[PDB]
């Protein structure tokens, strides 16, 4: 019954629980304050012996996935999609420097295998901390990310793929006559506290020019950025770092503008 | 063998890293410092509900760095590197923009100047985040508090450095009662790491850093691009944040090549 744009919440599972995303609803009965929860974050690692990238989960990320039944399914039951973000991890392998289509495809299978095993709704790409060049890896090239996303989308035609619009991967979305922009569901501004339209050939309904960090970004700014989201006709609103505290006022700061309603907490 | 180029600045999170790393990077051509200004991040503004009076608060690590200034600070100053103390909100309602009166703002300013002199610092940096205006029965930001505080502070230290992290309520409230305090600052920089945003402040370009980079997270190519744009366009400051204890020779040289025409070298 809620109508406005799609709300997104990155959660740093190293410090906080995914379930807090589901504790905020709209006073006027519209539904959840948040539409998408993102687990931050899995990693892309490099195995120097085999000279091969692989998907890696730290102790915290692995705990959330292993406990998907208490840590994920309840959000999904409420209607909240859950994604896994993937980040560089200082080992030289990154989303933009796969040496070949087959190599990018091997990684896509690992991502899609993880989405399937743990019942996830999709994946989010964050191309930072890769440290391209460590362990004798190559610098970014023009084809790696297009190959990777092309394979992932073929693997998961029904799942969400989203882009944290930063890093070398973000500027390499077209290769060999294929622009993979329409293979993403969403793209959003990575600079928390600011408004910045992603220059990506995706419709406005799937873009978040605004990005805020709950608990740090001024409530004045949260509200203004959500008002601009609606005013200019955009369809996504990115938030990061919701914790376990009482953020009713922080959340209401944008639910007031996105949905015309204030937020209430479940406990 | 002197260095010609914009003044580079290094925010150091002392909760995790030592100030001394800032002095560990010199230029391969001439041996000047890669970094001209180190900023201890960060002291706090607390409220104290009894007195109803804001006070300068140091956390365990900041207190340790200041108490041990002889080994953590003086070596940098003796190497020619100025050392500033950042001040940040701390969730207790008092912030730089909601002092109720000139007198109370002047009282907090005396605490800052006193601490500058006691520990032999070179000045103070303002970061107006996390204050949580309204907590403990505090007021919302007003138009006068920050002008009063900066006027009193500059009166206390005519010879010291006062810098502005360009974010938060205080950074839009620089004029009141016929007094514009823009020229009372020595520097003002973009808070949005990874980006280029010229502060809209009535300071000369030589005292502005539109560039902001996080060492170890911002891509080296972005570090270099922003450093090149700083020289082009003619700005006088280049802000870096979060230098750690690892070997960041390639990250530092990424900007020193463009700022000063020379690679950096560690130890
Ligand atoms: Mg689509
Ligand atoms: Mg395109
Ligand atoms: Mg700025």
């Amino acid at each position: 019954v809620k109508q406005g744009p799609t709300s997104v919440a990155y959660v740093e599972v190293n410090n906080n629980s995914m379930l807090n995303v589901g504790k905020y609803t709209l006073a006027d009965g519209g539904g959840n304050a948040f539409d998408v929860a993102v687990i931050f974050a899995a990693n892309i690692n490099y195995d120097t012996g085999t000279k091969t990238a692989y998907l890696h989960f730290n102790e915290n990320v692995q705990r959330v996935l292993d406990n998907a039944v208490t840590q994920i399914r309840p959000l999904q039951q409420q209607g909240i999609k859950v994604l896994l973000s993937v980040l560089g991890n200082h080992q030289g392998a990154g989303f933009a420097n796969f040496p070949s289509q087959q190599a990018a495809s091997a990684f896509a299978k690992q991502l899609s295998d993880a989405v399937a095993k743990y019942g996830l709704d999709g994946v989010d790409f964050d191309d930072e901390y890769a440290e391209y060049g460590n362990n004798g890896t190559a610098q970014p090239n023009d084809s790696s990310f297009v190959h990777l996303v092309t394979a992932l989308r073929a693997n998961m035609p029904d799942k969400i793929i989203s882009l944290y619009n930063i890093g070398p991967a973000a500027s390499r979305l077209s290769y060999g006559g294929v622009d993979v922009s329409d293979k993403f569901d969403y793209a959003w501004n990575p600079y928390y506290g600011t408004w910045q339209v992603p220059g990506i050939a995706l419709p406005k309904a799937q873009l978040s020019p605004a990005a805020v960090e709950i608990g740090r970004t001024s409530r004045s700014t949260v509200a203004d950025l959500a008002r601009r989201t609606v005013d200019e006709g955009y369809g996504v609103y990115l938030t990061y770092n919701l914790d376990g505290g009482d953020r009713t006022a922080d959340v209401s700061a944008f639910t007031r503008e996105l949905y015309g309603s204030e937020a209430v907490r479940t406990p």
